[PDB]
């Protein structure tokens, strides 16, 4: 039988009552499908750097639903040469390919591709 509050929660950062809980709403909008939107330049240009570290000669899928697909990889001719000296404007070889299933006759859900859009979580909004 004690009348003292005690340590309880203890030292901690203050909460934000002003901030509203829109996480539930965000989850509903955190999923997209049946979209024919082409990949962004930011996404495409970052890919060059993303695979830059592991750049090699290989033919990759178009990776598009209704836009001119493009894959950029080291040119086979320059494959023998060190990759470090190879650059996008110097020896990188690329090709174009359009999606065959872009006949606009059958819907193609992109729910399976949603994971890419989401970072596997969500961040709250402050102020």
């Amino acid at each position: 039988m004690k009348n003292n509050q005690g340590n309880g929660q203890g030292h901690n950062m203050p909460n934000d009552p002003n901030r509203n809980v829109d996480e539930n709403a965000n989850a509903n909008s955190a999923v997209k499908n049946n979209n024919n939107e082409e990949p962004s330049d930011k996404h495409i240009k970052e890919y060059l750097n993303k695979i830059q570290n592991s750049l090699s000669t290989e033919w990759s899928p178009c990776s598009v639903t209704c836009g001119n697909g493009i894959q950029v990889r080291i040119k086979p001719g320059s494959a023998n040469k060190p990759k470090d000296e190879l650059d996008y404007a110097n020896d990188i070889e690329k090709k174009i390919c359009k999606m065959e299933k872009c006949s606009s006759v059958f819907n193609v859900v992109n729910s399976s591709e949603n994971l890419y859009f989401q970072s596997g979580g969500h961040h709250h909004h402050h102020h």
